[PDB]
């Protein structure tokens, strides 16, 4: 069963237009298409994110109270969906929302493991960031090993880090800040940058990823999918594109393999910004790619699908 | 030695323009280019497909008598080419013609094995099809295991199924109807959908394909190549394109490997529809890609080719 | 440490515009970007290539004296840079300059091994060439095994072949003349054509390449990188593009792996011709791709880079 949550929120980064991700994904028939695969799909609507007009930067960190609150609300809504026995599907919205999505999920399933598909590690702290954009920091707020390195940023007093360095795998990396690379190598976080993907192939990547996270014991998976993880030729309508990304095929491979574990528990589909398509067709290409990736998470398979009936009768 | 047969036929599907495939492939210098690799290339011309004006649908199956007859004629012509000791090269034309091409081939070489390169399984029956388009059904007419599930469709009383479920390998699949997936899993047909290609790489795919078909004993290969098996970025001028296809490189890899078996016996180059190019360059890109794939089947190798002489003398 | 040498030279082939490669690569901030990775980057300027007005063809070989001289000068400059303890970085310019670059390098490091990344083998002799273009012949001038097959071509009396057939590996091949293929198979030269890359994946390719060249003993590597080795979709602004090339990812993989050997000693970045971009964006795409490949050679890594400091302090 699936619980859809819309998160029309942009203040984790500078470009307007990402708050429209939930609308365009919905207008592409996401809900109807999902119903062709699972009988029980519940749309919990778009979260009403109140304007927080007074929100001056904390040091260089931008819109901290807005970002913190949006994630707090989202965590509550994800925890509710999880309690209702459903897979949470978060339509973003910028990637700072993963703070809420993962935190909420972890309230119900503290043993979850995270697969983070992104060109970026999104693990800057409030102190290592040079942009101040909170969509480049969510992982730092979630990791137990970093608690004493996160300042008390207004808006985030509610956060309790819910994952260890061992509980996350990165796939797709190709634009990692030096401080983030320091944190990555210091904490021993498991990652498959595009170098690894090139070396091993996406087949070996997914085998290793899933062995790593699930080998010891079965536990819930959280897939946090930044559409910028895919090459700009597939998902151009996004805020921080980086060339040499994952292919459309590789994207579906990742999501097909995750689906087949039967352990998908939470999903974020993040950073679709239709306002940044150069043409109407760049928008449609991005949105269609996002929809495809999503459907694969809930069982659409390139080899085909059939219902348990005799089709020759 | 090579025997070229043109099959300018479209009534297996709705879009006009596929009947022009043989002309554009020929105008690209297919014949001359093939002569740079084999001395003996014989053009048996384009088959004269008579209009069959009275051809109402059989249930929802469209143009059944036209399709059946075109394939009957083609089977005769392929059998003739095979008897003349030549590799048959069928220029399509829509993929329903594979009924004729494979049937004819099998009259001379009943032990043939088929490699089917396509985004689609083309294995709907007259009873499972929802489109009624016969280019989505040819494999169902050919398979022995399905004989009792094919109704007596007008135009096809001449057909005798000539292959078993073990005698075919699919490569490229990514848009398989539920009924087709049922048939695929019921009959135990060997396939490499795009998921498999992604998992294993095209190298392992071709090793497995050829081990599967040829391991027990050497026998003739029939390659039925739907240009929609390649991604629309390579072969856009085709009727049923599906994103996330095989690459140009993968296409040449498949055909290079088949060539090197020395067992290529029949070839179909199908579903080029120049009328569907958005631009002149989409047409040329499609036609050039089709020509490349074809030349690779008869020995053009990316590492290079030389004649048995001393070039430093 | 790095020594940059500009080689604004085009007479190894017919198209003007390649002499501008060094300028556009420099205007893209190549030098500044390299300084973000190594403290000591020295620009030795552009070589002043004097016009040689009287330069009639030798048989069909074009501009032989111009090409020979440009390479002689370049060899001198590379040998100087090498003596100064620096990695030579040659900005081309057409690929005939590899005669000079490799020869110069070998004067200081006779044990070097060459990795040649190209759609072409560039190993025609003055006698096997059909174009007469000297950028299709440089390897033939360098190989010891061919000495008695190279005529005394005006401009090249200074050359002494400095590498054996065992000392070179080709990656990317896909348009090899028959005579070149004869030489390739006769001399037993190690190569990974696009067929091999497709078969094995770029991961296995680089493992095999580097095992082959370095397994016995560590020695200096010379990377001669023709941008036409990458697919025209990545590096369109070049004189002899060939479809089905290496990807942008594969290009960075090759160069990342070479970097990590710590044995990179000489680098050529060749055949960027901005005059051949169909649009300003084709030029920028080509130049940016060339710059990326170069930065990867000197340590820019897709997983990230950090300096030896504590970033959480
Ligand atoms: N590391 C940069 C880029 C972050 C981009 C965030 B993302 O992955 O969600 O698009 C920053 O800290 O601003
Ligand atoms: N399965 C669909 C699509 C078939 C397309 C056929 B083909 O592979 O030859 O393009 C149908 O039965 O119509
Ligand atoms: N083999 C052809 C093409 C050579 C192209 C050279 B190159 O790799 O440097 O672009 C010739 O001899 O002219
Ligand atoms: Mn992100
Ligand atoms: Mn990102
Ligand atoms: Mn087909
Ligand atoms: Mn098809
Ligand atoms: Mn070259
Ligand atoms: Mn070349
Ligand atoms: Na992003
Ligand atoms: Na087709
Ligand atoms: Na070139």
């Amino acid at each position: 069963t699936i619980g859809i949550i819309g998160a029309p929120f942009s203040k984790g980064q500078p470009r307007g237009g990402v708050e429209e991700g939930p609308t365009v994904l919905r207008k592409a028939g996401l809900l109807e298409k999902l119903k062709e695969q699972e009988c029980d799909v519940k749309d919990y609507g778009d979260l009403p994110f109140a304007d927080i007009p007074n929100d001056s930067p904390f040091q260089i960190v931008k819109n901290p109270r807005s970002v913190g609150k949006a994630s707090e609300q989202l965590a509550g809504k994800v925890a509710e969906v999880k309690k209702n026995g459903r897979i949470s599907l978060v339509l973003g919205g910028d990637h700072s929302l993963a703070i809420g999505s993962i935190s909420g999920h972890a309230r119900v399933h503290p043993d979850l493991g995270v697969i983070w598909v992104d060109a970026h590690t999104d693990i800057n702290t409030p102190l290592t960031t040079t942009s101040g954009n909170l969509h480049g920091q969510p992982v730092s707020f979630l990791l137990k090993e970093l608690k004493g390195k996160i300042p008390d940023v207004p808006g985030f007093s509610w956060v309790t880090p819910c994952i260890s360095a061992k509980d996350i795998v990165y796939i797709g990396l190709r634009d990692v800040d030096p401080g983030e690379h320091y944190i990555l190598k210091t904490l021993g976080i498991k990652y498959f940058s595009m170098t690894e993907v090139d070396r091993l192939g996406i087949g070996k990547v997914m085998e290793e990823t899933l062995s790593y996270l699930l080998g010891r014991k079965k536990r819930p998976i959280h897939l946090s999918f930044d559409v910028d993880g895919l090459d700009p030729s597939f998902t151009p309508a996004t805020g921080t594109p980086v060339v040499g990304g994952l292919t459309y095929r590789e994207g579906l491979y990742i999501t097909e393999e995750i689906y087949k574990t039967g352990l998908l528990s939470g999903l974020d589909i993040m950073e679709v910004n239709p306002s940044l398509g150069k043409t109407p067709e760049e928008v449609t290409r991005t949105v269609n790619t996002a929809v495809a990736i999503t459907l694969a998470c809930f069982g659409l398979a390139r080899e085909g699908n059939h219902k348990p009936i005799d089709y020759l009768n």
